[PDB]
């Protein structure tokens, strides 16, 4: 325990903030909404509000799509 007081002598920053943004924070990766049980994991490790869980509505960078069982050139 100390105060701990040195330059700058003079301050005028200071309040109550909420914690850090969670890198989750139950909410949307895409949209950012509150989803919390209404979430959908992707495979690329995301979360989503189920509206963008699709892979061509996010974007996923994933390819678990032309991976498996998908010949697909490309
Ligand atoms: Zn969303
Ligand atoms: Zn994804």
């Amino acid at each position: 325990g100390s105060s701990g007081s040195s330059g700058p002598s003079s301050s005028q920053s200071e309040e109550k903030a909420p914690e850090l943004p969670k890198p989750k924070k139950n909410r949307c990766f895409m949209c950012r909404k509150k989803v919390g049980l209404t979430g959908f994991d992707c495979r690329c490790g995301n979360l989503f509000c189920g509206l963008h869980r699709y892979s061509d509505k996010h974007n996923c960078p994933y390819d678990y799509k032309a991976e498996a069982s998908g010949p697909s050139s490309g």
